[PDB]
């Protein structure tokens, strides 16, 4: 009857990066087919504040969920120990319309992006363990450690610090807008993204497109094509791979669904 | 004053019921409507056709004025064919945020919150429009809104002594009257309740006539209104049948809960479109009566009419009241 409040500790209890990685991996094709995702709604609430509404839904009974992410951006909060990005994700039953569950948007985002990048390591990191680099010690760091270790039982950039392509050992995992890689960390090899939107949102990508170092033909594919195998992952030995993630409503929905479903057994 | 939280708080419907009373919410609306209306920013709603038979609405509002530091988003789903499965068609959640820092503060059921907000807007309106010697309330409709509206009008007018509850299926009215008579609730003991099946016989009894309806059989015909009656036309989301005829608006002075009623109330729009009333002659909105810019009941013989749709500002007032009361325990 009632919707269920999933606090942050509930999220940490029920979720594991391994199982969420596998869930995303096995359901991203069908979910990307069936989920509807309108453009986001953005409102600033004051010269320094903003609200974002991100709905999504599938009304095919094979995936019966409506989701709405509500996000506040208060950047100046960072000048006072306050977090800039906050919010809640609300899940509804798409057959009856009942509110099913609500959970903290930023924690779910941590899990979502960390396991997306872990699944990307599944296709693009070479089979090498205990060799992990992490740039920054933000809240994303333990999440990304656990995800990458689940994938590869590589250097992940989640805090922002600029890494340069001349240093890198002969996989770079960029989390999404401040400089993260030099112009030609994309020189070395094949650059992959989580979805089409990255091609217009990642500052480094379209910035490298400005100066003409790479064309859009030269992008090696997105996470869906790699999962499916339509575009090949790592092919060489000491090859170059990078994966730039910006996020998508579809992965947010997959994660919210997994939380709610495995919480209710 | 007390317990704050850096987590959002889930206020259940049962929590809503033990937290709110109709009188306290009436007073909170009365004393904070002018403020909130001045400061709240409400852009156009967002509507999404989810399916040939279902839709999603998002209504955000915010005030970045620290004397009223809240952001609110009402998320509402409409699944009309749910009535075929004996399920509710209008569901959703209200999410409240701190507008100074941006943190999520509380979430609550939008449908229950709407019952409380709608009923208490009508009751507050009664304090300005119903005669203070009102003794008889006629409730047209025995649905979910009816007990709320009875309690709100009684808190508005404690001189009330008899309630007549009409419903097309009279047994629903008799059952509700029986339950309210045995209720034991304190804003309900100095009252008698009676169910009836013939609307035309009892409309003339009402010093207050409150209508929460959506059918042709529930039409309140203006000719049968008693002199000095106050007629409370309660609108609900996705309910579009006329609650009264043109004569009821012709006989009385018409007030609205806010300006949107003048374009959303089917009754008003048809009245305007046929010449029975004239828009500039509307008595005023609830904000104007509260702040004293327009007077309400002018005579003890006058017919008053109060038409309400809803407003984000009162949604926000109710959600704010629930949150702040929860934190003040």
């Amino acid at each position: 009857s009632s919707p269920i409040f999933i606090s942050t500790e509930n999220l940490r209890t029920i979720l594991t990066h391994q199982t969420l990685i596998n869930h995303i991996q096995s359901n991203l094709p069908k979910a990307s087919t069936f989920l509807q995702t309108p453009i986001r709604q953005h409102y600033n609430l004051s010269p320094s504040s903003s609200l974002l509404l991100m709905p999504s839904w599938s009304s095919t009974p094979s995936f019966p969920y409506i989701g709405v992410k509500l996000v506040t951006h208060f950047p100046e909060n960072s000048s006072q120990n306050l977090p800039g990005v906050q919010g809640s994700y609300v899940l509804f039953n798409s057959t009856t319309g009942q509110t099913l569950a609500s959970m903290d948007s930023t924690e779910l985002t941590l899990y979502r992006t960390s396991c997306v990048s872990g699944l990307a390591s599944k296709y693009l990191a070479r089979d090498d363990s205990e060799i992990l680099v992490m740039v920054g010690a933000g809240a994303l760091a333990p999440h990304l450690i656990k995800a990458h270790f689940s994938a590869r039982p590589i250097v992940s950039c989640a805090t922002n610090a600029l890494v340069k392509g001349e240093r890198l050992k002969v996989h770079l995992d960029l989390v999404g807008s401040m400089k993260e890689c030099d112009d030609e960390a994309l020189k070395r090899g094949k650059v992959f993204v989580d979805n089409e939107a990255a091609l217009v949102e990642a500052g480094e990508l379209v910035g490298a497109f400005e100066r003409g170092v790479i064309k859009e033909d030269e992008i090696g594919g997105n996470l869906l094509e790699l999962i499916r195998g339509d575009k090949v992952g790592r092919s060489s030995s000491e090859e170059i791979t990078v994966f730039k993630s910006v996020g998508s409503a579809v992965v947010d929905m997959l994660a919210a669904q997994f939380v709610y479903e495995t919480y209710t057994r």
